[PDB]
């Protein structure tokens, strides 16, 4: 009913480890993800011993805990399965090419301790390999500066999981068709008729708006300006410039200046591919 | 089991403070936001002392409370972590440029007290800086006139958080492309052919409706008339006026009055940019 | 632990009142709204006296109750805060111009009573003025005929809140742009070219379908035929009639009958504004 | 604390009845509907007698029960209000014209009984008339063959509610505008110009896709092939055939065969109304 | 209160079986499905005997359990109804033609056992036949290598349900109309006019984007590249190639090279049907 009294040091290094079991959800819009796994505590029946009530910080509602096995040994092991939605922000600074770092902050209440880690206990389960994500590093750090509101010194032993998106699907499902729509838009330049070029640019503008609807159905729409948030803006800019160019060409052609009209057509034709590649490169450099 | 009896004054100024931890959600459509933070009470084990059961007013369902640390001293500190969705209305009177003030009304039940504040305890955590929002002021006021239904005098010590939106993304993701669509619409004026101008205005009207779909996916659609709710209406007005102008121009051109047709084209061309800027300025002045 | 025995009359008129605090939600699609307020009971510590367990009828799940103040006096007052989603149907017979009446049916279990009201206790809080709605009347009625399944005579003392929508936003955000789309559609009549009139009517039909998408994002889509459900149908009817008229005009023009073609154009031009106004008036009279 | 021992027959015919109060929701997409009503048990204070714990089969999560009145008589009545989402599948074999039968399977645990019904107790409340639905029959059947996993003989006394949709709104809000779009599509036939007929058919194909979006916002999208799932397919078929017909007509007209072109136009004009009516009749006969 | 002590073997083969009752939901987007059925345990009143607390692994939140019948015999049967959302991933590698295998991992806590199966007890209920799915096999395997974090040897006796989609609706509701849109797109080739072919290809590109919206409303959008994720990409590729082909044809026709223009038209006309069939066959072979 009480922690083991006799020790010269006030804190006890109870080995705390976590091993993933199944990431039930990764809610981008809710900005949190639901994790369902079990944690192991080594402290050296539900009330067989004094269980250090190690709590969590980044938690929506009190973790759905369930003791699995509390083994004793001439120390004690304690593995408990739990499900909890962790309120870890993830910055969609680069949505199709991300390096999001999921955090779990574990803090232990103190009476009459200090959290620790176990190298063997921790580790993502190979059979629990995540769907659509890749794991780069899975470490733990004892940083006591995480919280400063409480006067008493407390150290939060957080777990960091660096995760990068599998991006071999987004290139052929989101980014590339926008380029195809833009390419159809440019193909208006080689044509001549106003009555055809106008529809071939504005109908494809309809196409781009609808396609942005299609992507938005999946995107989380962070308040930042995403890398997607810039390529979309660049495409709107280029559609506006293309409509301006075709209108100028027709204005010259009706005002009997065909030479400058042809010059503008040639310049735009050899420019927009080049200037768009340059602009995309500039945005990539800014979002490297 | 009882509050400390001997004091000449019926109320005790138990220091009540709150420090944010993680704003789990800001649900515009639900008109509430979910806050997960811990509150500290200074009153001068779960049942170690008499905990003043300070309750909240703006709460959906009873706050998910969890005691963190109840320290005693030769007064007593009591820090408790809690998660609660606060039912604080926020007026989207100016959606892209807002100054919304989140409220939390704390009231203490009285038997045989008066809420107070602690300057040091309160304060937004720097590491808990919100995503997509900026904090202007974080104050507390003891206003007993908040509720008048109960005859007994009670004072609600509310916390006010003034928050303004980071608007460097909405200008390049919502407002500006609508202007680009409208600009493409105007570019029909310099043209001449009816069979081209008609499609160049109505196809871009399709574009504007679809783009309003794209924004609506994000907007909360308050029953007010938002600043967005006016610019959208103004754009529909200008598309209707543009279609009227082009139809009149063609009606004159087929009725053999080319001079007035050219006059109308020139007037509209030099007018709609100017009149639209004037109208947007007028709406801005009305929504300053 | 027992109700006060000695009284010649079996029921006791415990004064029951409710004062709104914050209408947390008004879910049109769910057909229920979530109310968070406190109720006061005057019956002449949680177990200080015998609390008449007055229950509710229109409740999704058992009300989230919380006692606030149970005061005693040489009678007893009992104010309790609660949150509950009330399953009160609201008929969207006229969506932009509604008079929906929210109901709350309170019934008291009887052993060894009769519900009552307090004029002073009841009343909407001025600071709790609802967002996007207006209150016309807030009354209470003791109608024992509400339920007849139980043989024992019981009276349900329901509270009625008559609420009408603020409609100064829907006219400039929903109804009017549909009229603008229809007006653009009509503007095809003054034109002559088939290749232009066809696109100017069917592209704007695209516009109307997309705009109905935009409204549907907000509408609840009741199984009735709403007033919106009729104006939409009327607009589809008028687009079909307009396409029929333009096709007939072109069929006559290619069949070398220009006189009747011009006659039909003039008739339709002077008719559709008039006949549409008449039809909208007829629908308004039917939905007065 | 125990059932009444002395009776020669092991089961007791405790009269079980249900009367609806408010169908809180009918979730098509979730394939379940939430019912909030009270059930009455006649068995011949919460622990006043032995309450036969009659449970339900088609239940998502344990029914939210609440005892209302347990009356005793020199038998005993027991009316309890409850809210529960019942997992009753409903087959959208004919979405606009359905005859869906909602089921509620009640089974009584046996120790040391047999469920029964009461004609007077059961019955839909007239004031609880459902919104957008009509009730055809409300019966109860004791069919012990419902479940066979348990060796011990048990009879499930299910309640059946036959409900048919009010279809006076779907004809003027879903089915008819699709016909109007198709009619606009056909009106291309009487025209002659390719540059006009092509847009008048494919723009209206855009219209049909968008309108299917509008309906899909409401439909549940069952994995069957609905009657809607066939009319939609038929409309796509007819748009494809119409585009084929107009392309063939233009191919003949440019290949200098105007006679066969006119013949094809006349044949299609007099055919597609007739063949579409025949095809819709065939689908109706298949889905009678 | 304790397991039956005297047995030479530490584990007891308590027969564990599950029989489905109603699959309440199959949430593709949530990647989990909600099952509501009852499980039977044969171990050789709630506390009549020692119930082996067999827990589950793939569970969102602790299973909503409810004991149904705990029968004793001179062994003991124990049937308990439960509802639980199982976190079983399903790979949408082939969305319209899938072979998804739902898993349920059952593990028994050990003190002072080994899970087993019963051939008769297990089995899908015929009256509980799933809606929109077909069952191929329903087996159980004792594989102790499922989890390796715990040092103590434990065997998880998982149940596997192989389920394949009824695909007689997706072919006539999703795949085929995309082919119809593409066919309308190709029908532009036989035509000649640029002003007509351009609209007949880009308007139908609008159609394809909107139709992808319609399908996306139903699809779960897995991060893989689905078979749908390839046919969609192929259709965008073919629209881009078709626009390129028509623009090249018009560029040649205005540059006075009609012979090569006609040659390109004929080649594309006889190619795109053939090359598209070949490409779809190649994708099918890759996704066999």
């Amino acid at each position: 009913v009480s922690p083991p009294p006799p020790i010269a040091d006030e804190p006890l290094t109870v080995n705390t480890g976590i091993y993933l079991i199944e990431c039930y959800s990764l809610d981008d819009k809710a900005e949190t993800f639901k994790v369902n796994a079990f944690l192991s505590l080594s402290w050296k029946e539900p009330e067989a011993i004094w269980i250090p009530e190690i709590r969590f910080v980044n938690v929506e509602n009190a973790r759905d805990a369930d003791v699995v096995d509390i083994s004793v040994s001439p120390t004690v092991q304690y593995l408990e399965r739990f499900s909890a939605r962790v309120l870890s922000p993830l910055d969609f600074r680069r949505y199709p090419f991300d390096s999001q770092t999921l955090h779990i902050y574990l803090i232990v209440r103190s009476v009459d301790i200090v959290l620790a880690v176990d190298l063997e206990k921790v580790g993502k389960n190979d059979d629990v390999f995540l769907t659509g994500w890749d794991i780069e590093s899975f470490t733990a750090v004892v940083k006591p500066a995480n919280f400063a509101l409480e006067d008493r010194l407390e150290s939060k032993l957080d777990y960091q999981l660096r995760i990068s998106r599998q991006y071999f699907s987004y290139i052929p499902n989101i980014i590339l068709p926008m380029l195809f729509i833009l390419f159809i838009s440019w193909t208006a330049f080689w044509s001549t008729s106003y009555e055809a070029n106008v529809t071939l640019v504005v109908s494809t503008l309809i196409a781009h708006i609808a396609f942005n609807i299609l992507v938005e159905t999946n995107l989380p729409k962070t308040p930042y300006m995403t890398y997607t948030g810039a390529i979309i803006f660049m495409i709107y800019l280029f559609y506006f410039v293309a409509v301006i160019e075709v209108t100028v060409q027709h204005y010259l052609k009706v005002e009997s200046q065909p030479a400058r009209a042809a010059s503008i057509t040639r310049a735009s034709r050899i420019a927009f591919p080049v200037v768009f590649l340059l602009a995309n490169i500039i945005l990539a450099f800014l979002f490297f």
